[PDB]
Parts: C-alpha cells; structure tokens; sequence
C-alpha cells in the first residue's frame, strides 16, 4: 500500500491527525483519524493546491481542482478532486474521521501528496446552498487548522 | 517550472522557510532561503525519507535514500539522494541557505515533494569523520527543526 499522513494545527488549539492508504494506484483512499479543539457541528474538508504554508493555511490557495470543475460533495460527479465533504464534530470538540474517496489518489495526476489538507470553520454546503460561492468554496469559511500531506513509512 | 516550499519548525526556536526551483524536470534544483535560531556553525541539512511529523521531526525517519547507499557530501558520487551537506549560521545565529544540487529533483524517482527537510544539532561531516555513524548520518545530531516539503505555486 501507498500510505500518507497530516498533522493539522492551527489556534485554538486545533490538532490533527489524518492518515490516508491507498492499497493498489487504481483504488480508492482510507482517510481516518481525530481532530479536536473545534466547535460541534459540520466544518468543511478539503485538500487544496500548495502544500504552502509560509504565511498560514491561506497560503495553500484554492481547493485542489486539476480537472477544473465547480464544488461539491465527494458523491458529486461534478466536484473537485479535494472536495472531502465535511467532518462532524461533537460537544467535546472532537471530529473523528472516517471517508473513504475515490477520486484523490496517492500517485498519478490526482495526487495529493505535497498539497495541504484544511479543515473550515463552518459547514460545507456541498455545492447545494443559494450562491455562487457555494460552487467555488461551499461556503465554508476561514481556515482554522492545516498540514501538508506527506509520504508515511 | 516546478516549485516547492518547506516551513521549518521545532520545538524550540529554530524557524526556517526554504524555497525549491526546478527549471526542467531532471535539470538542477535551486534551493534558497533562511534559517533562525540556530548556533554559531555548521548544522547538517538533510531531505528524510518520510513526510510524517505525527511525533515531531523523528517521525521523518533516515535520510532519504532510494539508491541504496551510504551517507556522504552533496558533492560526493556516493550519497544519499537526501543529503544536501550542512547550512552555516553566523553569530546572529541565521543560516542563509543557497543551494544547487542536481541529485534531488521535483518530479520522478527521486523526487522530495511529500518528504521532510531537516536541520540538524551539529554539523555532517560529510561522511569522512572516520566512524561508523560518518557513513549512515554524519553525526550531525538532534534535529532541531523540520517541515514537510510542498507544492508551491
Ligand atoms: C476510512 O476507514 C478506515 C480505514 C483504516 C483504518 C485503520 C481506520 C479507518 N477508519
Ligand atoms: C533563486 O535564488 C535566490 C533568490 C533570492 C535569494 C534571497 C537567494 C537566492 N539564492
Ligand atoms: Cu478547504
Ligand atoms: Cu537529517
Ligand atoms: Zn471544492
Ligand atoms: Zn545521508
């Protein structure tokens, strides 16, 4: 298997830990782990182009979007390829992740190692709310923890 | 023109960001930037296999090395793709680092995007130290600071 991980930081403190396996290059992607620190309810999730965190996590740019198509949810045909959804957390704080996506990958054009993954202030609308930032960002908000995603053992 | 971008942190006061620059895939990458708080010296330099920092810079693992081979200097024929020599700091205790090296790259085989850069306690002797630990990792110490290598704009 091909095998990645994130650590996401951010104020709060908002920390992290994702991991991504991708067992043959034509398959999809496990993504699990935690995130604590934020508040209960739905903050959008997504793998952005630059793995660019020199000023922050608005340095990572726009969602990661090769194919150049509008947002969605990661059931969307028409989605980006970073479009992840959202992670829930509870009262405690805590997001306890578990996706499996189709569409990223960890090798070939899709490839989102050395791209950051974000998590959102607010709820992703997955591209089904009222305006057009809907269709760009989902209307998910500032940024409020980061990481690049790198190779893991 | 491929780029890329790594944000240095420790646990203590080291902070770097260092800059990649590819002109032609399989030509030179330039490698610029700054590094602060460090002492008065050499510092070892190093890309690491893994872009993993779950548990801080040791999560990176050894010096990226998918050729086999021993430890040595940026100039040297035997070396690990990884290293790229030691960074000199001043007495301010700031390392301005600009480097050439065209045994990394940013795409291929051989490519660091994804893995992690480090600066090191000591000095790399760049394999010539006449001790066992000169030919697998310089003897150039703890790792002081650390980040994992992105895809920039
Ligand atoms: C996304 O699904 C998973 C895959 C693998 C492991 C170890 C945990 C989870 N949740
Ligand atoms: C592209 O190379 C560079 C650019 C800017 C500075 C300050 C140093 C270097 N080496
Ligand atoms: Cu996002
Ligand atoms: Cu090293
Ligand atoms: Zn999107
Ligand atoms: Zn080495």
């Amino acid at each position: 298997a091909t095998k990645a991980v994130c650590v996401l930081k951010g104020d709060g403190p908002v920390q992290g830990i994702i991991n991504f396996e991708q067992k043959e290059s034509n398959g999809p992607v496990k993504v699990w782990g935690s995130i604590k620190g934020v508040t209960e309810g739905l903050h959008g999730f997504h793998v952005h182009e630059f793995g660019d965190n020199t000023a922050g996590c608005t340095s990572a740019g726009p969602h990661f979007n090769p194919l150049s198509r509008k947002h969605g949810g990661p059931k969307d045909e028409e989605r980006h390829v970073g479009d992840l959804g959202n992670v829930t957390a509870d009262k405690d704080g805590v997001a306890d992740v578990s996706i499996e996506d189709s569409v990223i990958s960890l090798s070939g054009d899709h490839c989102i190692i050395g791209r950051t993954l974000v998590v959102h202030e607010k709820a992703d609308d997955l591209g089904k709310g009222g305006n057009e930032e809907s269709t760009k960002t989902g209307n998910a908000g500032s940024r409020l923890a980061c990481g690049v995603i790198g190779i893991a053992q």
